[PDB]
C-alpha cells in the first residue's frame, strides 16, 4: 500500500502478485486509475551473469512485443545499478492456477488455448529462443487470451513438463517446447499431466527417459486431440512433432 515512480509517472500499489528471490510482482493504478502490473527486480546483490540474464528478457520481451500479441505487453521499463520496473499489462489469473481451479475444461476453451500457446511459442521459436522451461505458470489469461509471460532466459519448481532429451542431456532443441505444450494439453485434456502419477520426484525421472514405459491415451470424442498428444508426447525428438507442423494439424484448422 505504497507507490512507486516508472519513467516520471507514478503508480499506486493495489496489491503483489507475485514475489521470486529479488522479484516481486505489484497490480498497481497509474494517474487516471488504469490497472497494471509491475515487476520489480533489486539488483543490490545480481551477478554479471544474472544482469545479463535480465538485460536479455527486456530486449526479446521489448523486441517480440510487435510480432505477437500472444506475448505479454510491456509499456515501459526502468533500469538501474540497483533496479528494474517493467510496466506490463494485467492478466486476471495465470494457467496454473485456473487448471487447478476448473473442474470441467470445454473442448472450444482447450483449443483456443492450444491455439494461443502454439502462436507464442512459434514467436520465441523464430527469434532462436527455445524456453525450455514450459509449465501452465509461463502463462497468464488476459481478456479470454492466453499471452507467454516469461522466456526462459532470466533466472515451486514441477519436473512434470521435463523433455526426455533435457534429462538425457546430463554426460535441447524447439522439440523440447512442443514435449512440455503436449504435457499442458494433456494436462487439459485428462485431467492430470503424463507422469503425475510417479509420486516419488527420482523414479519419475527414470520414467520420462524409458521408452518401454507406455504414456496412456484414453480414447476421447476428439480423436484429432489424441493425435496431439500423441504426437507431442514422442520420446524421440526427431519423430517428435514440430511447432509449423502442430500449426497445420487438424486439430487447430478445422472445427
Ligand atoms: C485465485 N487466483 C486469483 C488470480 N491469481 C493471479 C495469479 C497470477 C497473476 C500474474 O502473475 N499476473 C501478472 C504477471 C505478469 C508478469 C509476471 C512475471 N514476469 C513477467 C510478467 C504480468 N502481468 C500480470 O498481470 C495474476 C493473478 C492467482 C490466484
Amino acid at each position: 500500500f505504497q507507490s512507486m515512480s516508472v519513467k516520471g509517472r507514478i503508480y499506486s500499489i493495489l496489491k503483489q502478485i507475485g514475489s521470486g528471490g529479488s522479484s516481486k510482482v505489484f497490480q498497481v493504478l497509474n494517474e487516471k486509475k488504469q490497472i497494471y502490473a509491475i515487476k520489480y527486480v533489486n539488483l543490490e546483490e545480481a551477478d554479471n551473469q544474472t544482469l545479463d540474464s535480465y538485460r536479455n528478457e527486456i530486449a526479446y520481451l521489448n523486441k517480440l512485443q510487435q510480432h505477437s500479441d500472444k506475448i505479454i505487453r510491456l509499456y515501459d521499463y526502468e533500469i538501474t545499478d540497483q533496479y528494474i520496473y517493467m510496466v506490463m499489462e494485467c492478466g486476471n489469473i495465470d494457467l496454473n492456477s485456473w487448471l487447478k481451479k476448473k473442474k470441467s475444461i470445454d473442448p472450444w476453451e482447450r483449443k483456443s488455448y492450444w491455439k494461443n500457446m502454439l502462436e507464442a511459442v512459434h514467436t520465441i521459436h523464430q527469434h532462436g529462443i527455445v524456453h525450455s522451461d514450459l509449465k501452465p505458470a509461463n502463462f497468464l489469461i488476459v481478456d479470454g487470451m492466453l499471452k507467454l509471460i516469461d522466456f526462459g532466459i532470466a533466472n515451486v519448481g514441477t519436473v512434470n513438463y521435463m523433455p526426455p532429451e533435457a534429462i538425457k542431456d546430463m554426460s535441447i532443441s524447439p522439440k523440447s517446447d512442443v514435449w512440455s505444450l503436449g504435457c499442458i494439453l494433456y494436462y487439459m485434456t485428462y485431467g492430470k499431466t503424463p507422469f503425475q502419477q510417479i509420486i516419488n520426484q527420482i523414479s519419475k525421472l527414470h520414467a520420462i527417459i524409458d521408452p518401454n514405459h507406455e504414456i496412456e491415451f484414453p480414447d476421447i470424442p476428439e480423436k484429432d486431440l489424441q493425435d496431439v498428444l500423441k504426437c507431442c508426447l514422442k520420446r524421440d525428438p526427431k519423430q517428435r512433432i514440430s511447432i509449423p507442423e502442430l500449426l497445420a494439424h487438424p486439430y487447430v484448422q478445422i472445427q
